[PDB]
């Protein structure tokens, strides 16, 4: 039973927890399926909980983070209003998953107050950040990274902070967050460079900027290596999460080898 | 001065909400939209009426305002018909809600109480709202079942939170029961108002009344049941007597101002009558056929239309005269 085996079981368990919840609260088959298709979003909680040694606690935190992450993702679908899904179901399922995540996370936290502390702390940065990202679309790498540091980094950083607050002891809180924020940006880039063709995304889209020449391929490679370095550093602080090293290399290399060539 | 306390609480909640919306990056339109939620901003004042300490009362009141408003923005987002920017709506909705959780948790009687209350009936609330839109109500029973979720349960949770966060002397079950009953009176008012203010039809109570699928007298009865439920909750010890005028105000407003707009010529349904004996015969006439009416001691004498230019006569003791007839007296 290796790490891949653990990751795969975690993702399946998170997916089932999510779909059961969506279905019981009235979600239609189409909305349940949409939810089951958020693969990386259902997997990411497993990485964030890599520092949790108790396996039962780890699976509990993982699935609770997955409920809220899916919830925020549905809220995002609701703001772009472009999935064809019923807005009433989206909004209602979004709320229901979120409230269940709050309840599950608070029951796991050493101090239940820490959950709302973390969620309130940089709420203005995250929400005001998402508004500006859509207002003024990015035109170069500086601007792209600035926006992504909110809806990507701060967004995952919070779940990183929640994993440490709900994960028992032996948890270097600042490092789990540091890992989440650097890792988030690597996958946010991956997403941009994938959703260019799969979503017809242009304005503010990193792949678009690379193709139009507003952004240099070497700078994207540089950013990816900076993020790889920051993530590796975060997982090496004590107690340490060595299992995350191959994961950081996997997602970074995938962007360098598969995704970048598609835009240069 | 309860009316002045109420006005100021609404203003203070308004201030707290709009600043929060503005600081998150909500535009002037969105700020105006939330400032316009007058009843939503005032309602937290009713829910916290049992809170003895004024500084806790004001803090709980504004925290409830934050989340009620946030849920109202989520609702504007599921209908997407406000002209507001969807990104601002979603992000301000989230930011307000998160601020409300932090504030309430800081005042709660127990660390898990807030999330326990939000989770306990989240499925009943969320699946209830889905079904309200999925299967439009077609009679009073169905309209009431749906309204008990997005209306009663919705405000009941905030009633429960007001008790959880309001220190000692809170009769939890009572605050919540006042909330659930009052929310339905208000939900009915909104349906009868938004029929014309929004062009709402499918599943709309006023539409069901105009269409004949719901009878006026049943609506009156539901309103009276809700009024009695809210008055009983508010009478439980230690009591919140200040809410008594409030309950009457909203129920009577629906009865007097809104209902008639959807019923027509006297929609009580019960056309009132006068029974009397005239020339050895039993008689009964509709107050509608009644022409002239005057008093002689404790007797009420009158004339009415019998059949064509035909004119009837009668007199009854005032003890046997229906309200309606007695009203014609003074109106004559």
């Amino acid at each position: 039973v290796d790490d891949d085996d653990k990751m795969l079981a975690a993702e399946a368990a998170n997916r089932d927890h999510v779909t059961r919840c969506v279905a019981q609260t009235g979600g239609s088959p189409d909305l349940v399926a949409h939810t089951a298709a958020l693969r990386l979003y259902l997997r990411v909680p497993h990485f964030l909980t890599e520092w949790t040694t108790d396996p039962d606690r780890r699976a509990a935190v993982s699935r609770a983070l997955a409920l809220d992450i899916v919830s925020m993702k549905l809220l995002d679908d609701l703001m772009d209003d472009d999935t064809g899904l019923d807005r009433v179901e989206l909004a209602c399922v979004c709320l229901r998953l979120h409230l269940r995540a709050l309840h599950e996370l608070e029951s796991l936290a050493r101090d239940p107050k820490a959950v709302t502390d973390i969620l309130e702390q940089d709420a203005v940065h995250l929400c005001g950040g998402q508004i500006r990202t859509k207002r003024s679309r990015a035109t170069n790498l500086r601007e792209w990274r600035a926006h992504a540091s909110t809806y990507g980094s701060t967004f995952l950083g919070r779940y990183g902070a929640l994993a440490a607050a709900c994960g028992g002891e032996g948890q270097p809180a600042d490092s789990v967050r540091e890992f989440a924020e650097a890792f988030a940006m690597t996958i946010t880039m991956a997403d941009d460079l994938t959703d260019y063709d799969r979503n017809g995304e242009r304005d503010g889209n990193l792949a678009h900027l690379m193709r139009t020449g507003a952004v240099a391929g070497q700078d994207v490679v540089d950013l990816l290596e900076e993020l790889r370095g920051r993530a590796l550093a975060a997982v090496a602080a004590p107690p340490g999460a060595p299992g995350l090293v191959p994961v950081v290399h996997l997602y970074t290399d995938d962007v360098l080898v598969r995704l970048l060539p598609r835009h240069l």
